[PDB]
């Protein structure tokens, strides 16, 4: 009999990769220069994004079914670890089969293969449960609504890291200048060939900063959480799903726009994505406050030395994204600039959030 | 003051992604049909593999410098977490700058940019240390040779998961049949279009199984480890570096070979890669046995109820890979088959290793 901690961490990493696989085709799409193509190149993008959102959800469901199974199987052995490897293998085929089923709706083979994948997942999990129940010492003591927060944090960590490094992976794979291109199109100066790739570096910088600071807010929240509810789990799943789309937003807001209207639309889309990624993070906190005596540590209750700080940490991005979006409709002429300032101001406000919250709590104390 | 566990886990995930970035260009290379191209298409591959091996090492060094810093900083805060995000950002640029420096050796800009990346890493770490020493309560109690095994396990887990799902990611991105191709080249049958992609699925199956079982051996070892030494860390780093090349081996041993000699050479290469990935795993155990009273739990000492099982679990792959390689030179005609049998036999031998070890310990007990 052995501890199951590391095996479940490995499973979480695999499940994060599998839930985020379908973001790569979305982010590998190109911006068409010919406007005649726009329509088509829009349609495809949408069809990809939808396939991502569904896929990330389906895998997440599997992840949940996993998390819950090994709350019934508290301890592992060699056979259980190997069968869990088998279950991970089966889960790894869900995205491909789902994409196949949606790409060929009329062909019956895709539905058949997706159903076979799901059935195989079920069979492997049944085998695990039967093995554990034939060796009762592998079952949890309570076996011999709640959701394990360790699994939640590991899954979220993996998703955040993938989304943060997505664009640097592409930069390393594709945008390393060729001596040939440097000798033909840039007159021999590698500085020029690298300057012609600056927009992609800007996109990666912005995306990494925003994703990492959203992870910072998530980490601050779950440091103060006692028990994670399935409601909080669904809210986190939605938040991560929308986090996945930040690299695309920053890749479009950094590429060239033929007309200013396009840049304004891009800013609006990016602000909407950030707001969606952050409002569900705030909703986790608000829902947890419904039953604070069980879900939160005493410090972050109504009347604690971390309640207001926590509220600020979770309400910063929603407010700033909403303000930028509003600027796109009220101060349009100064809107694109405001967004850029956000990218600098929001980090600083995190490095001084203690100070800013104290100042705001004193101002209203003298007003 | 807050616990630093999750922040370090997030850092480990990021560092694993960054250390494995350069395996993608190796695995995205194609097999040339024209033999005249072979030479060139060989050279490029080598130049890629080298760049991988160096890169994985450099990042690993950074990882080590990280692991060690936050053994001096036992507890974290908001500022420290944000500065750690900055340090991760800086580490994330090392592969690109190193590839740039090796691609343009004569241009001085690449050396300059790589040095700037390293210098920035150093500056951020100095800032972290100064912050911790100006707030002594953030320093470890011993501050107010050994290597943290938690970090080692997290890093290894991430690398293993990435290498295991590498090929399924490509299958999802590229090898989903197009209705167009199905209507033009496969006569409308999606079953045929999918059968024309079977080799890639076979490669993924084999690679995932082998990587996961190597992870199983690693997990079994480190369940029985007390303190991890830097010698063991270097051995693990070498093992993971060679693990990274398993997808390429399985992608070449499953593609078409013009002549049988090519298939034999491919089998030899794959066996060599597996042997390298596994012999350093066994070397970790052998080195730990040098000082068993400190590095290992009492069960796996010389004279325990897990010593022989552990030896078998770590010596299975080296022996089987060596045996297959030998078959390539003694039973050449039956060599390619033997390798395939290995892919089935080695998993089964893990599901029955208790039984097999008992039988072998009784046989020699009556001989
Ligand atoms: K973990
Ligand atoms: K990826
Ligand atoms: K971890
Ligand atoms: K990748």
């Amino acid at each position: 009999i052995q501890c199951s901690q590391r095996m479940l961490s490995f499973s979480d990493a695999l499940l994060s990769i599998i839930a985020t696989v379908m973001i790569l085709p979305v982010t590998h799409t190109e911006i068409s220069p010919e406007q005649q193509f726009d329509r088509s190149v829009q349609r495809l993008l949408a069809t990809r994004i939808a396939v991502y959102l569904m896929t990330f959800l389906i895998v997440t469901v599997a992840w949940a079914a996993h998390t819950r199974l090994f709350q019934v199987v508290g301890k592992t052995d060699d056979t259980l670890a190997l069968l869990n490897l088998a279950c991970m293998m089966t889960i790894t085929f869900l995205p491909y089969t789902f994409s196949l089923m949606v790409t060929f709706p009329d062909v019956p083979l895709g539905i058949f293969l997706f159903c076979v994948c799901v059935i195989a997942i079920g069979v492997v999990q049944a085998l695990i449960v039967g093995y554990a129940f034939h060796f009762p010492h592998l079952l949890s003591p309570q076996i011999q609504e709640p959701l394990s927060k360790e699994r939640v944090e590991a899954f979220s960590d993996g998703v955040y890291a993938i989304v943060a490094t997505l664009l640097i992976l592409d930069i390393c794979e594709d945008n390393v200048p060729d001596p040939k291109d440097v000798k033909e199109r840039f007159s021999g100066s590698l500085v020029a060939a690298l300057s012609a790739t600056g927009p992609r570096f800007l996109a990666y910088f912005g995306s990494f900063a925003t994703v990492g600071l959203l992870w910072f807010a998530h980490h601050s929240l779950f440091l103060h959480v006692r028990k994670a509810t399935r409601a909080m789990g669904l809210l986190n799943t939605l938040s991560l799903a929308f986090v996945g789309g930040l690299p695309l937003a920053y890749q479009q807001t950094s590429a060239f726009a033929r007309q200013p209207r396009d840049e304004l639309e891009r800013v609006r889309v990016s602000c909407t994505i950030i707001f969606l990624a952050s409002i569900f993070q705030l909703a986790m906190w608000t829902t947890a406050l419904l039953h604070q005596a069980e879900t939160l540590q005493p410090s972050v209750w109504f009347g604690g030395r971390e309640h207001v700080l926590m509220f600020a940490k979770l309400a910063l991005y929603p407010c700033a994204s909403l303000l930028a979006f509003a600027s796109t409709c009220l101060l349009s002429r100064f809107s694109v600039g405001i967004f850029h300032l956000m990218q600098i101001a929001v980090p600083c406000a995190f490095l001084l959030l203690r100070l800013l919250v104290g100042l705001a709590l004193a101002t209203l104390r003298v007003l």
